[PDB]
């Protein structure tokens, strides 16, 4: 290993971190750190050190250390961290031996958090300047009014990026019904009907990477263990005609019986690893939801127990938490709910995956029907289509698609009402109007799309119908069969303004934020006679939003206390994550808002501690669940430190998520899994914003327990 | 007066190495005095003292190049040391301003704004998907700063069309490589991490086949150019193996004794054609962020026992199939398989029944091309596959004295145009030479860059590249990807076109029966080989003579030259130049004399890229004839591609060359199969 010469002559031992630790102090006279800044800062210092060795063999110099950090600040195009750092490190050399410039333009003084020259992948890079390009030509594509009130910050026009830049939709369910009965062309090939399950499945990863790409949202593949048990039935009339020529006549039932159980397991294996291989154009896995439960055969069963002893296994040979796809559990009264009911076992088994990998989330049968007016799995993270029937009064869930998301921002509208609810309202309805004007203008570009932007979705059955390429798009969306998504967020926020941080149990209180939600509801069942689509309330979530509507209302308002001091907005409807009810008071509380309107999109969540050792205490949450709430999730504290062993929940700093036991953060020997909103995702491999991971940061548990697993060794 | 130590040469910011001198640094530490105050005798002692204290420090801290970065660092260290602060503090000053300015010349916020706003162009070329038409905005941005990012007379001479630099969609924006093959020999067999997933050693050759097409997914999006799988069935055999093993396995435990074998082998055999089906169809649904397919290849037939040969056998039964109900022609990946004297090219050998079975899919389909195995290894060193579309690396050990061929990989290409330094002649070939030796420079420079912009990658840009194992070692985030280029480990392209029309310039349209004429091209090759072969005792990486696929770059060529010098006869008139040094398209010699005129290339030195096309319409649907070209060419060329398949339109059932059809005239790509040559 290479020495460091001193200043003053003396050689001492190469100590990476005082290298991380100089770039740290000259970043952090520009902003704090944030988890983004950690990685952009770690991955600049690694750069540093491959150039030293690179450069010199035995020894090396202050100054020599010096000039390549700054020329790897350069090299990063990290002007504003390299000014202050140069002028500084400038400024001392002048001062041992007895501002220097200016050269940084009004844009680049800031420090840009999602671009690290040195960290991301090609894709990425490359993708950034096509979402550049195409957010600043679709904002000048809005209608100006609409353009204005996203950038002040009033509404939130959702995926810049890609619309309306281009006419994209959001999400939708895969009608894989349909796709693998018929066969499809995709790249290339045209494929047949799979003859077998393992074929399904990969041809299912085929179809979510291709649609990935065709949409900026997520897609999910609704009641999979029923679609694709005909084609384990396949492997399984296979399997019998190999016994009858190779195997004992005595034997013939239980070797294809057995074979059969062994192609369902791989199947879902491979379904699992290469849906974690796909990735779109900007380097990151598609947003992929797997929805089962309601299968009754031994077929049906075996695909729902393969994908959760797929999941229960883990990743590799780590056995890493598999963050994708979202698997949704449907619990039915009379199927697996009750102790007594067939399908029970599998409850059980669900029960056990979710304490181990969070997911899977539960869907109420009958709660969704009640909320929606039919049964489906969410489209995506938690868009939820409403109950529709065709010409011939077929009821038809699985592909249908939303075609848009623009989002309230509430608290604003409380900040800027001065404590008068008339003024609220007042305010209210103006902003209504322009989210309105943006939502018809998406359906607008959406429909100006062709067959051949997306033949995956128009010409080969991942809308359900397949059209022609003269045809137009609008015949899939049209007569409410398209949803439209009107967000929001923050409703604790709205209510504190008027009512103070503990409204939770004043009536009058909890009334005006239900009479919020009915108020969008019914401008939503208004625009859905105007225009014939379904326009739903949507309870957007807070991945993103929770940062810019925070730090924007901090400019315009300041630090107003219990709003904008803690740094996030919480997510539509939810409980105040500082406080800390019992899950069965957070779903009670909770359960009206969906009731009340917010049937476009909802979800529930409760934290609980370790609960691999007490999966009954989960089941109670789920049974109280099943009559209140339609979709419920669980978090519970499932990361790993592969340096020490430990096990349990990691604890928030303000760089990110460090082992309790060691300190180790290197995303490579860690798995961190936390809920970003309604995914989970990877916190140490890609950071969360800071408004994001502070709202993360802030929630309590809501039952007792240790968050410890295995507490780890001494190192 | 301290003499500067002569085995140091000093590293240009455009990578170009250049002779230490020592009055650059005297005059850049004059220009910074005489802002303060005008030059006196007395000043100019203290100055050139600074200067001999800067190349003291340069002999002391370094023993082979020395950074232009890294001059500058030493030479603010002694004005500081030297006490004039007044200098240092306007050097360091403009030196940082200079600095900053060469840094946003790659920034895109600059450069996007002007593109959406006043002076940046956007239309530049003289496709419906969503992705592709977001990644067309990412080309443009990529382009436009990467032309800011070259030295000027690169730009220069590209725009011109005096040369073309490859791929700038992609670089110099982005430090991607271009081409390689992929070492899944290493990566399977040790486990690798991919998307989310460390993923462990394949214990099915389903399971195998399964992670390559997801290795070759994420290397297709890691670089600019095409991949290859060397030697497939013999990796792959080991995997096939353990299917064998548990066929076995659960033989002993349901089936009877006198079964048991035949069970393992029946069902085994079935495993190998059930992944070899899956890696084509799942091939053919990949795509890039312009959503078209990776170009890949996989390269097999030397593979000897029965599982080798069963793989071999299965690759090629798929592709004799087809894709889909309709059976058509499955375009990627390419097929190239290994002819060899006593494994499989004389009747005789064991694995003749492959040779047949290639032939067949050949004529069938277009693929296989064939690998002569002796002569690959006399041109290029060692026997491997081409990577992408043809491009060869040559023999090469390790560190260790092991033959490395997979894991290795090309930096880019850049192709000099020819046929326009002819018609720059004027009809004499001293100023020919004359122009060449220019044209030959500026790709040299060009090149040079190249090398020293993908050196600016980090492993975690691409971790299947540089941390998990596609290029052979695996590194960490704190390594130099350099490991991976250095000691002649990767190619450097040097690419050329239109032998035939610079011939044609000086000696008519007929030249080929002409002596002089074609000593004239092979002195053309041979200029660059001897030129590439300086540049890598230079640089230590192996440049070498690319024969560059037509595909656009012979439009390209072609167009600028015609608004340059206008219709001339023979050359600009047809609206195409010849590829590299391939026979006259329009004349039809035969497959035997067209191969023994076009061998002399490769052999004068055209190794690092080439291939011999043969359409002859005898050899339309009829395996004999091929196996004929076959033969003959085993020992006089290295790479054969032979005809195209004939175009089928699915309605009316025409079978032809066409685009419309000649028995109704369908255009629709729907029911419309035309087989093309990627490249
Ligand atoms: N042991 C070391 N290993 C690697 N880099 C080092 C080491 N010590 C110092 N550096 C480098 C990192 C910075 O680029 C540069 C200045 O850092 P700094 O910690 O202030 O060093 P220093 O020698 O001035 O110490 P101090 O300020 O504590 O006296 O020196
Ligand atoms: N306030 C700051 N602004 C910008 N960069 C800073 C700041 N503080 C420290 N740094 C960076 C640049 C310095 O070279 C490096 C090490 O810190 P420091 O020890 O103060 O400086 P130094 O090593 O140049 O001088 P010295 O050791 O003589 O104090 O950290
Ligand atoms: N891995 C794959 N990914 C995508 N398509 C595939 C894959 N493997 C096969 N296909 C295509 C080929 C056919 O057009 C269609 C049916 O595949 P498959 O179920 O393997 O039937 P098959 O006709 O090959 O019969 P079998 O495998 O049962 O002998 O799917
Ligand atoms: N051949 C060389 N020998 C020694 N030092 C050199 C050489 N070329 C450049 N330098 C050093 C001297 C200065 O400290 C620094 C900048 O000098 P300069 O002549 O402007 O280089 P350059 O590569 O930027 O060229 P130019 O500005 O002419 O294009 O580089
Ligand atoms: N006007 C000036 N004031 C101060 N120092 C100067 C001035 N002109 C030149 N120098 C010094 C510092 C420069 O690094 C060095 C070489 O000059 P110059 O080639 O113009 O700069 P450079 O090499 O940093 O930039 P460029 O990228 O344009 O080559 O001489
Ligand atoms: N379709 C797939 N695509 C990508 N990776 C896969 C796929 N199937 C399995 N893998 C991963 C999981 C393991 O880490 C590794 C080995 O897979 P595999 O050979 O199926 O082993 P295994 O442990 O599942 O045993 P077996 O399949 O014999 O029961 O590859
Ligand atoms: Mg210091
Ligand atoms: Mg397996
Ligand atoms: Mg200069
Ligand atoms: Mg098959
Ligand atoms: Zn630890
Ligand atoms: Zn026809």
């Amino acid at each position: 290993d290479i020495k460091v010469i001193k200043r003053d002559g003396r050689m001492v031992t190469f100590d990476s971190s005082k290298i991380y630790e100089a770039i740290l102090k000259a970043s952090e006279t520009i902003t704090p750190i944030t988890p983004l800044i950690e990685t952009k800062l770690e991955g600049i210092a690694n750069r540093v050190v491959a150039e030293i060795n690179d450069r010199f063999s035995h020894n090396i110099k202050i100054y020599e250390i010096q000039s390549i950090v700054e020329h790897e600040l350069l090299e990063a195009n990290e002007y504003a961290i390299a000014q202050e750092y140069i002028n500084y490190r400038t400024k001392r050399d002048f001062e041992r031996s007895q501002t220097i410039n200016k050269l940084v333009n009004k844009d680049q003084a800031v420090v840009h958090e999602n671009a690290n020259k040195d960290s991301d992948l090609y894709n990425t890079q490359r993708d950034l300047t096509a979402g550049i390009v195409g957010k600043s030509v679709g904002l000048k594509m809005l209608p100006p009014h609409v353009a204005n009130a996203h950038q002040k910050g009033d509404i939130h026009f959702h995926d810049l990026d890609y619309s309306p830049y281009t006419p994209m939709t959001n999400c939708c369910l895969i009608d894989f019904k349909g796709m693998l009965a018929n066969g499809f062309k995709i790249g290339n090939a045209e494929v047949e009907s799979p003859k077998s399950i393992q074929t399904a499945t990969a041809q299912i990863s085929q179809i979510i990477a291709n649609v990935a790409s065709s949409q900026y949202g997520g897609c999910t593949a609704d009641r999979i263990d029923e679609f694709l048990a005909p084609y384990a039935e396949l492997n399984y009339k296979k399997h019998l005609a190999d016994a009858k020529e190779w195997v004992t006549e005595e034997k013939q039932e239980d070797y294809a019986r057995a074979k059969t159980r062994k192609d369902i397991y791989d199947a879902m294996q491979s379904l699992e690893y290469e849906i974690n291989t796909l990735f779109t154009s900007n380097g990151q896995t598609p947003f992929t939801s797997l929805g089962f439960g309601l299968g009754t055969n031994w077929f049906e069963r075996e695909i729902q127990k393969a994908i959760l002893q797929v999941r229960i296994l883990g990743l590799g040979s780590e056995h890493r938490t598999a963050i994708f796809p979202k698997l949704i559990f449907t619990l039915k009264r009379g199927l697996n709910l009750e102790p007594n009911s067939p399908n029970y076992d599998i409850k059980q088994l669900a029960l056990e995956c979710a304490t181990k990998r969070m997911y899977p989330d539960v869907l109420s049968y009958d709660k969704i029907i009640e909320l929606t007016g039919s049964f489906k799995a969410p489209m995506g993270c938690r868009s939820f289509l409403q109950g529709w029937k065709d010409e011939n009064g077929v009821e038809v869930n699985s592909g249908r698609m939303n075609l848009g998301v623009v989002t309230l921002n509430l608290p604003r509208i409380a900040l800027e009402s001065k404590g008068d609810q008339d003024k609220f309202w007042e305010i209210f309805e103006e902003r209504m109007g322009i989210a309105k004007d943006a939502l018809v203008y998406r359906v607008e570009r959406v429909k100006e799309a062709t067959p051949a932007n997306a033949p995956i979705l128009y010409q080969y059955g991942a809308f359900g119908q397949r059209l022609r390429k003269c045809d137009s798009v609008d015949q899939l969306f049209k007569h409410r069969r398209a949803t439209v998504s009107l967000g929001y967020i923050g409703l604790y926020e709205v209510a504190s303004v008027f009512y103070g941080s503990d409204w939770e149990t004043n009536l009058e209180a909890k009334t005006f934020t239900l009479n919020i939600v009915k108020a969008m509801k019914n401008a939503c069942e208004s625009w859905s006679d105007e225009y014939d689509y379904h326009f739903s309330v949507y309870s957007t979530p807070s991945e993103s939003l929770t940062d810019r509507f925070c730090r924007l209302d901090t400019e315009k308002f300041g630090v107003v206390t219990d709003i904008t001091d803690k740094e996030y907005y919480t997510n539509s409807f939810h409980y105040d994550v500082r406080k800390n009810p019992t899950p069965f008071e957070k779903l009670e509380f909770e359960k009206d808002y969906p009731e009340a309107g917010a049937t476009g999109g909802f979800i529930h969540y409760c934290e609980y501690p370790v609960l691999q050792q007490n999966p009954k205490a989960l089941e109670a949450v789920w049974d109280f669940a099943y009559d209140r709430v339609g979709y419920l999730g669980t978090n519970t504290p499932i990361d790993k430190c592969y340096k020490c062993d430990f096990e349990g929940d990691f604890t928030p700093t303000e760089r990110g998520f460090m082992c309790p036991n060691c300190g180790n953060t290197d995303p490579k020997t860690v798995d961190v899994v936390k809920r970003t909103c309604g995914y989970l995702g990877n916190p140490q491999a890609r950071p969360m914003v800071k408004g994001r991971h502070k709202e993360i940061s802030a929630r309590v548990k809501h039952m007792n327990g240790s968050t410890i697993k295995y507490g780890g060794k001494h190192l």
